[PDB]
């Protein structure tokens, strides 16, 4: 299984497990934060990351084979996708994240 | 495992264990101090160091192999990295620190 | 292990054990005295010495090999170091101290 | 072990044991007397001797070998030392003292 580690922001060092399938990361201010509590905490498929500006919401898709990891950067009325690699800084908006195997600490 | 020892500041002689991965050191005044209590004390990945001026926040990254230690000096909108050596004074801003093996007292 | 003995001041004859590593001596008036109580009394790495004038803060560094003893005299924005010898008067500011082995009374 | 015996003053005949190392004798008026009670009575390394004028503070240093006895006469910003002999009147300021072995009464 894979883990998203924040490399910057006020939550630098936070690590969020990923579930097979798609996981949403809402990145922004308190308006999004307080509005994100409307969905249950069942096997988390979404997370909120505070970021004072330049935040961009994104989704990380992990296939059932776990041989490819796609990151969907969400934009107005659309999304853009890219393939990402493990153990390397990934910049989404002003947020810097790293996706690692659970067994390979960063 | 490695330990950060402060060589100056009002906490001179304080020693902070490092965990595999990244550890944040917030260095500054009371605004940062009282605002740093918003995150839990779970296996500490962050520390606050008081310093009346010239403080610079930084991160110490310890690889899982423990064969290289990187120090990321945080700057506005960016960070600068450098490799550091054990048992030698390291200057970050006006702060002077030393990174040592747990078994090698300074 | 080594012991610092004061040879002058109002605490003349006081003896302070040294721990492997660095020990801070704050030397000055009551402003420093009452402000020095903000850190815990865990294995003391700091001490306060009253001195009506000419006091200078310093650190005594004892290596893990105990084959060299360095005294860091603290100055504004910097420190100066010197190697010191056992069983001899050492002048730091107006303070006169002596560093002796625990087994060799002065 | 050695003993200091006062040969004059209002405490004439008082005998004060000496400990290996340095012992302080504060000699003066009531200002010094009432200010001398700020240190604990642990293995005494200091004593107060009343003397209406000409009092001079001094220290008696007894080496661990007990083969030499040094008397440090304290002066402003400095001290002067001299070697003293057992069983003979020693004048410090207007105070007259005698240092004797514990087994040799005066």
């Amino acid at each position: 299984p894979y883990i998203v580690r924040l490399l910057n922001s006020s939550l630098n060092g936070c690590e969020f497990p990923l579930l097979t399938g798609r996981t949403l990361f809402v990145v922004g201010q308190s308006d999004a934060l307080t509005a994100s509590g409307q969905l249950p905490d069942i096997p988390a498929d979404s997370f909120f990351i505070p970021l004072d500006h330049g935040g961009v919401n994104f989704e990380i898709q992990v296939d059932t084979d776990a041989t490819e990891i796609i990151l969907h950067e969400l934009k107005e009325g659309n999304s853009e996708s890219r393939s990402v690699q493990l153990n390397t800084p990934i910049q989404v908006g002003e947020l810097l994240i790293l996706i690692r195997p659970e067994s390979e600490p960063w």
